[PDB]
């Protein structure tokens, strides 16, 4: 069920979360936050820099030390600790989702039913894993007792986009938090508001200080100050593949702290004729249209059988005209605005490059209306391998479809790509199906659906999608460091 | 590929190993060993009894105490003499195939190309695991240190049948051996030839002395000599149901030691007509008339699919005349005999039964030449659920042809049974696939597919099928038994 | 940290727990519950036979078919229930503990800060434990996709003892609700009081019914109707060593349900002259007399090195002189009864036979009061590995302290013996504490600390103190039945 | 018994291995390769440049190609080739322990009994993990079926130095081919002969051709070719500090292709009041002067406490003198030469920035013989954390011993440094045992001993000393990438 938005909302936690004090920026500087239906200024909040980010270190280290109540604390306590600011986040499920929407222009009904549910889903998970995070007894050679640790990296940076500000920030925390690490957060520049609101809830929740620190702030003063800090043991990032680049050599430069990477995207869903075509129909849609397409995991290319083609071009236009713009929280609405002008901008050359080199348009291609940066669904066919609109990510509202005949050539333009994150394969046949997802390289294949991920497995991506993985076992076990401590006995009994 | 088996092999190995040495019996008598395809004895064997296994069990006790060579060896080392037992396997597959042939009624060529094949591979996957055997360090409550061991449980008893002596030794003293324990084997009475020829290997190999002893002879003298001792710790039974309860009592009422029990089946396997019938018909006949019927996971219930079954049918019997009875030892023979009279006369009184509750015979029904326990190829068309054919564990060359309509009322019909071993299903669509083998309640499921049983697998039964389970990771686990240490320590950090 | 006890607590609950309801028994009948500490009965509750027995297995069987809710629910789902089920029981703590107090003549104090404590903490561990229970993907030889499922098994009872109602009640229930199982809970007929309240709390926490179901009785009625039901998959004893070999054979002649045996104790404890000394008394003294020495994991036996072994019997003796029975609900007491008039005498015999066979009396030794089962702290020392108290399991507040001379003798002393639950070792080497808890033939064992389990550590008996474990990972998973799925693909890429 | 050197030995192998076939380098250059120990030329080696590396990855990539032999062959079929090549250097010991002594100045005798030894070791570890690396099935929210691959992850680069030739190829090459993938291997300058003939082994094994290649040359030309690569998916660095951060950059600016690194190292060793003294004198000196300082894990900071400093100091001067510098070929020679010029000077820089920064001279302090790179085994006392060589990594025979008072105070000062690789805990207590080892920043640490480094535990550094681990489970699954499969199904039941 879904209640109604709060009316009047007022924004209240604006400054930098240090040590679970709230602090003004060394500088005195603030910086502005737009609402992207209206293009007003919904606030200014404190701008961190490089001193805020020294700051911010000092005090995830001290809270880190031997001795300290984070370190000594039983697993199972950080474990009921992130169960705890799950509850509080639950219990303020309406604000935090009507916050997300004004920032983020998301669909306030999307932003309540999905995006807080999975950020609560995930932290509750990662709080389970706490105190059953375990190392091994091994039978090694020699009159020896030999054993690993499974240990908390240390003080660790978390940089990420605007998206999905709950559940980039929950798969964030969750998993550090629980492995028993310190952290900085650097949030994305144009969507602060909900990391800071959660910030109040874990001063509440009873995090010892310096164990969760938040410093809104941009890239090349906040993001790169923690990328290139000395005392920064790690970071994991999820952004553009270019700054991904600049994060690797910072990484390098200064101390060689561990590096995480979630970067870019151009993800292939694959219909084949065998497929139950509504079901698949349905699900691409969604793929490539939920967020206005601004998401890592979209639907990007959609390869098409040939005997299906014409008549699933036809059902996506027809599913296509089923939008209605306007202010996110509005009910009736459900296609909210890009995240700026810049976005904007880069979404509509690419349409405007798709209509030049001779891709057929099916719907849309031009901007919904005179305020806001609202941009019509769009579909293109007749898209081949060499346009810009099938290589480069659009993260928009647009949706390329393209004809294939054999299985063999579908699979090799499929791979004939530096992305990998993830992809898409429709078809009722049990080998078709295997057979296939083992073939392509990315680090999630959905068979059958998309869109479904979980908390319970891991993702990321292959090639230039990035490395590491977040979520399941798997990701949560990153967040770690192994010791070999190896002892010598007098006498071995196997 | 297929050498010519020996044509007139030396038996050289009749006595009871322990200690790495042979003994005669204690009373001084003897049990005779017959060919099953000719009626002649080849040879009398030495009958171990209760004062035998009395000096079997303290022969591996004093090789499993602290201190001794098979205790502080390094457990690669272990693992290095189960490598080395393989490799003189393998060096004498031409001999031991014969063998097996020649006393358990095994067509040659499946015997060389199959059994010793996967008896070989079957001890190098143990051989692997020796190293690999790990324990846990756990983060408990509290100011300790807590690990765990997984250690040898001590003297194991192994008892199996006679319809595979080869496969059923390697996966029983494989995974036994490789995690340290010591093992007393009570081979069939029927077939205890190739395991005394593998006492000579293990002696070979270097194995230190009391590891593994063998003693053969009957079952309600020297197995529950082995399964009532008290200083016996674990026993692990393949047999028949009725014998498994027996073993199970005597546990109870001595030192109630640990059991495993892999006991009778009556296998389904379900043919849905989207499926490949070419595949699946000559897959369902391997299945069943897999040496001469003579195995647990063999297909006894086919539930064929009504638009299908009649085409089924007819290829089915077209398939089974395909064959040639004569000795095992001989070129072209495709069809051995059964394993002695007193099966024989089981499986007789199995197939009149058949005939006289309604079944049609298609094919087969009676024996087969003047000498040896040979029966014919047989196959029954319309079988019901009510029939002791379609209920009872015939251990012959007698396939049951069903009849279903839904899936729902087969899955609930291949379900509603005591047994559990194995299950098959045969279908093309991922959906069926996938829920059907989900909803079978067996320890494994074969899809399109059928004896396609691997070293790296775990299998058992299903209710009174047994419990526990063989090989894989989770089946060599099991003859371990685990120990928690947990260490006051001063300061505890994560 | 600590209120006062309800002083006028009202018995609320006293009916069988069916299907999410109260029912009244088939027969009739209902039987008494006592107040250890003033023998005056405190309720009469419903008494379980067979036929109620027969009402609770149907229930718990049809919660466990396919497409019930209890089936389909998200595993994350399952964990979130039986996390409510820890913060109801949480909220009426001191409900609980009052309640637990009465029946079982725990000192409350103990019952409120450790008996409920650990209950709450080991229902939060598994309830983590719903959706990080994996299978395998398995690389076997072939062109085959394989893989592993961990099933739950199906009906499960749960059959256990009276020293300590509310842990035993979550250790059995926990691990096998988070695996997804259905069960029929047979708590203790001396205290099925506190059971029968949780299930009051099921009902509240929203579990599907049919779920949990339990039913009070006796032994012989109530207990050997589940443990030889033909519809009951799994049993899981805790108990005498003497009623577990019986529910092993229940189950050989029933359906061959797999069983889990929980059962006698003698644990031993060595305290090496290079221990911290202080502390080695005050430990081994509460391991001894905690719960008046009615519980399985006491230490008994107390084997001390012979330079500190008079220093140690004077600290003994006068340690155990600072008690004050009466009623555990009265402020100032430390000491309860023991349960019932039959261990009572039980526990006075063996006293009288210390006396009997020349044990040096150090203090205590006879009844304390005239109304209520209470026995003074009782101390042996001078005793002998032939005498009846060094042997028997006596399950009060008796403690034996033995004299040792060598390590390796005492090693074979303290494993010469068919029990083995727990072990204790003091001492401030690195190296005798490794080698002598490897040496130890117990499940559990405790080095410079006793008392010392948590959940997430497993436990469980060597030899005739049973076998399986319970809790951590590996207790866990004994919940779960194995399946293998094999399927062929047209092509295999590592 | 240890055989003598093979007194003649010529030089086979001195091309590069592309596709099991021996080439000539592109330009035709060669480069000069030298003995140690006599300064005369052993033989020149073609030389590999850019245009060299293009050819070995595309033969690599082909040899990965989805149908080619390496991918469609089972697991266990990679096992037993890792195996053979394993019984093939068994059997080519004398050979190749020889050449490594010739080559890279080593000690003969350890050649031949630890360096061969551990190799062989390595690639059967490695063996047994081919067809035991598993995936997951996962019970993930809503209607599907999940599970995840841990698939290779391509053409891996593979990078390090002179000190260990036959250690770390096996250690490299044996992760690398077990989990599937394909290689070039890039031996150091210095070293690179018996590479070569491993690559004459790898053939004879019957390995496909490009699965493994072989391109002996320069760092800044050959080896950063392979780092900067747009076809390489990985690679694994071992070597100096400064050079790992080039291809952490290198890999930035090309492909982001996955990268290992395990870099230089200062190693402190701490040893106690209460330790064997005896002992703990031989480990520390044997952890120095083993392969004359030139080991990465290699104690270079000796940590000692006041009551036994001054004992520890005499006593391993008089332990300096057991040496015999020489030929490491012929008899009674136990210690040889440095590897080259360059390094004889840092050396010698660093001793004689000794003496002049305040250091005591026990022993030695400058260079040995008319011929070779010999040094004087060289002992220091009374050193202080600001002197350089308590800072700088020496890799040469220089003992650091500097003195210690306070446990607390011991523990930051070995912690104060941005290496960390190994270290070491001399103590018979057993809490200062757990809890120091548990407070070092270093990958590995080693209790009451040191140099026992083993293939079943994982290896690796803490901070500037890398990341990632080698060996061991962990080490063996880092040559993985993860996919996740999540299927959509009809039904879902636990
Ligand atoms: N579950 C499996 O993996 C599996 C595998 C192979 C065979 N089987 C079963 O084995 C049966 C056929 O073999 P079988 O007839 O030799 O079985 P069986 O029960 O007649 O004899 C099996 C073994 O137990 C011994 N034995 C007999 N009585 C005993 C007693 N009282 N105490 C101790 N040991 C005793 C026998 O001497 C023999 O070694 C079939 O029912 C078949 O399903 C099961």
């Amino acid at each position: 069920d879904l209640p109604a938005p709060l009316t009047n909302i007022k924004i209240q936690h604006t400054k930098l979360f240090i040590n679970n004090e709230w602090h003004e920026s060394v500088s005195g500087k603030t910086f502005p936050v737009f609402n992207p239906a209206t293009e007003e200024k919904i606030c200014e909040v404190e701008e961190a820099d490089k001193e805020d980010v020294d700051k911010a270190v000092k005090a995830a280290r001290e809270a880190f030390q031997m001795g300290s109540p984070w370190r000594t604390m039983d697993a199972s306590e950080r474990g009921q600790l992130i169960y705890k600011l799950a509850d509080l986040i639950e219990r303020d499920r309406l604000l935090l989702a009507t916050l997300e929407s004004i920032n983020a222009g998301k669909v306030f009904a999307s932003a309540y039913l999905m995006d807080l549910d999975y950020c609560i889903k995930a932290l509750r998970y990662c709080a389970g894993w706490a105190d059953k995070i375990q190392g091994r007894t091994i039978p090694v050679d020699g009159e020896f007792f030999s054993y690993t640790r499974h240990e908390p990296i240390g003080v660790c940076g978390l940089i990420f986009p605007w998206n999905a500000p709950m559940i980039l920030l929950a798969c964030k925390i969750g998993p550090a938090l629980c492995c028993g690490n310190t952290v900085i957060v650097k949030p994305a520049e144009q969507t602060p508001l909900t990391a800071l609101h959660v910030a109040s809830l874990i001063k509440e929740a009873g995090f010892p200080p310096g164990v969760v620190n938040i410093v809104p702030g941009y890239g090349p003063t906040a993001g790169a100050a923690i990328s290139s800090h000395m005392d920064v043991d790690k970071v994991a990032f999820t952004g553009s593949t270019e700054v991904g680049k600049m994060i690797q050599e910072a990484a390098a430069k200064s101390n060689l702290k561990r590096v995480t990477l979630e970067l870019g995207a151009k993800n292939p869903c694959i219909v084949f004729a065998d497929a139950d075509l509504d079901s698949a129909v349905e699900f691409a849609h969604q793929g490539v249209f939920t967020n206005q397409g601004q998401s890592c995991i979209a639907a990007s290319k959609l390869f098409v059988e040939e005997a299906i083609y014409d008549e699933f071009v036809q059902r996506s236009v027809e599913r296509a005209k089923k939008y209605v713009f306007g202010n996110p929280l509005t009910p009736g609405v459900n296609h909210g605005p890009q995240i700026n002008k810049a976005q904007h901008n880069k979404i509509m050359e690419l349409i405007e490059s798709g209509k030049k080199e001779g891709a057929k348009l099916e719907c849309g291609g031009g901007p919904w209306g005179n305020k806001g940066y609202f941009i019509q669904p769009t579909v293109f066919s007749n898209v081949t391998d060499d346009m810009r609109i099938a290589k480069e990510e659009i993260f928009g509202p647009v949706q390329q479809i393209m004809k294939f005949k054999s299985l063999d050539e579908v699979i090799k333009r499929a791979n004939n790509t530096y992305y990998g994150l993830v992809a898409g394969v429709f078809t009722k046949d049990l080998d078709k199906a295997v057979t296939v997802s083992s073939a392509l390289q990315a680090g999630t294949v959905w068979v059958n659906c998309y869109l479904a991920a979980s908390a319970q497995s891991p993702a990321g991506g292959f090639k230039m999608s990035g490395h590491g993985r977040e979520m399941g076992e798997y990701g949560i076990h990153e967040y770690t460091e192994v010791k070999t401590v190896t002892m010598k006995i007098s006498e071995k009994n196997s």
